[PDB]
């Protein structure tokens, strides 16, 4: 009923989802000429050290790669967050194209890809109940341009042909999203929402400045995924992302001058 398809995509999400239509919907297109300073914010603290990754699914719109978050093993703290948000998985949104598949925008640029590394807010006890307020998820959103490989990247490459269409997983242990992220932690922030269906309005956005390269190889590879299920007529998973959203009344702040 919702999909990136030529008839279920973006712009028809409202009629099922009205909150499509919100006052704090994302992506956003971040100016880069009207993001603030905000001197209040502190240093992002990422804490990955104890993650413990379990899985990865292809869910018919993206790929999850999931992690255990029944302890304090991988945190979000600081920057612009109260308390303590727990690493429940990561995924990507990536184009047909090089240039295009971001979901977020910086001056109306789109990269070739976005990661989300989606944490809930312990206060409320499990993702399910965090997803209903408006401080329940903190998602770290990074770039990815198309250049030198990452490293970090490539098991999760190499997995991708085992969970080729929808409802297929695979083991998916020992995997250090450390390895996925760039250089500095400088950021911005803002209030928004989850970017697919339910949309709800419980995010937190920190999306980082720098990007990570990722090579043309590997993007190839995200691109051989499939929309559909085993035995269907395949469907490329590709430009997974929805355009961005009109901000409406918030500012984006920024970690830096
Ligand atoms: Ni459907
Ligand atoms: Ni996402």
């Amino acid at each position: 009923h919702w999909g990136y398809g030529k008839h279920n995509g973006p712009e028809h999400w409202h009629k099922d989802f009205p909150i499509a239509k919100g006052e704090r919907q994302s992506p956003v297109d971040i100016d880069t000429h009207t993001a603030k300073y905000d001197p209040s914010l502190k240093p992002l603290s990422v804490s990955y050290d104890q993650a413990t990754s379990l899985r990865i699914l292809n869910n018919g719109h993206a790929f999850n790669v999931e992690f255990d978050d029944s302890q304090d093993k991988a945190v979000l703290k600081g920057g612009p967050l109260d308390g303590t948000y727990r690493l429940i998985q990561f995924h990507f949104h990536w184009g047909s194209l090089d240039g295009q598949g971001s979901e977020h925008t910086v001056d109306k640029k789109k990269y070739a890809a976005e990661l989300h590394l989606v944490h809930w807010n312990t206060k409320y006890g499990d993702f399910g109940k965090a997803v209903q307020q408006p401080d329940g998820l903190a998602v770290l959103g990074i770039f990815l341009k198309v250049g030198s490989a990452k490293p970090g990247l490539q098991k999760v490459v190499d997995v991708l042909d085992s969970i080729k269409t929808k409802g297929k997983s695979a083991d998916f242990t020992n995997f250090d999203p450390r390895g996925l992220l760039p250089e500095s932690l400088d950021y911005w922030t803002y209030p928004g929402s989850l970017t697919t269906p339910p949309l709800l309005e419980c995010v937190t956005w920190i999306v980082l400045k720098e990007p990570i390269s990722v090579s043309s190889e590997q993007v190839l590879k995200f691109r051989k995924l499939n929309f559909n299920g085993e035995g269907e007529p395949e469907e490329l998973m590709v430009d997974n992302w929805r355009p961005a959203q009109p901000l409406k009344n918030r500012q984006i702040k920024a970690s830096f001058k």
